[PDB]
């Protein structure tokens, strides 16, 4: 699924997302633009032969199982396809153990340089949340 900005920004209120560990919704809705364009589908294979999930592009070498990233772990308990559900739950859940992990959301790459002290709150503006 392909999700509008103000859509998403729901979801992830719903799930618990805004303020999680200090992090105001347009942080994440942010990270997910610039991630997977609010495509839940996209994946990205790393040169490692790791593999990028979802709409927050969550990574096989640590966070959830896809049987083919070798001396990987599964700290999330999923599989990988669980992440390209048009439904986030398993997303919002296991991003929430990732930005737990002590760099805070600068374990996305992309958000630390493109989302990392700009305006965020531009993202859920307009938004009925
Ligand atoms: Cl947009
Ligand atoms: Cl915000
Ligand atoms: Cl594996
Ligand atoms: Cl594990
Ligand atoms: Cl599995
Ligand atoms: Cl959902
Ligand atoms: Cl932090
Ligand atoms: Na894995």
């Amino acid at each position: 699924k392909v999700f509008g900005r103000c859509e998403l920004a729901a979801a992830m209120k719903r799930h618990g997302l805004d303020n999680y560990r200090g992090y105001s919704l347009g942080n994440w809705v942010c990270a997910a633009k610039f991630e997977s364009n609010f495509n839940t589908q996209a994946t990205n294979r790393n040169t490692d032969g790791s593999t990028d999930y979802g709409i927050l592009q969550i990574n096989s070498r640590w966070w959830c199982n896809d049987g083919r990233t070798p001396g990987s772990r599964n700290l999330c308990n999923i599989p990988c396809s669980a992440l390209l559900s048009s439904d986030i739950t398993a997303s919002v859940n296991c991003a929430k153990k990732i930005v737990s992990d002590g760099n805070g959301m600068n374990a996305w790459v992309a958000w630390r340089n493109r989302c990392k002290g700009t305006d965020v709150q531009a993202w859920i503006r307009g938004c009925r949340l």
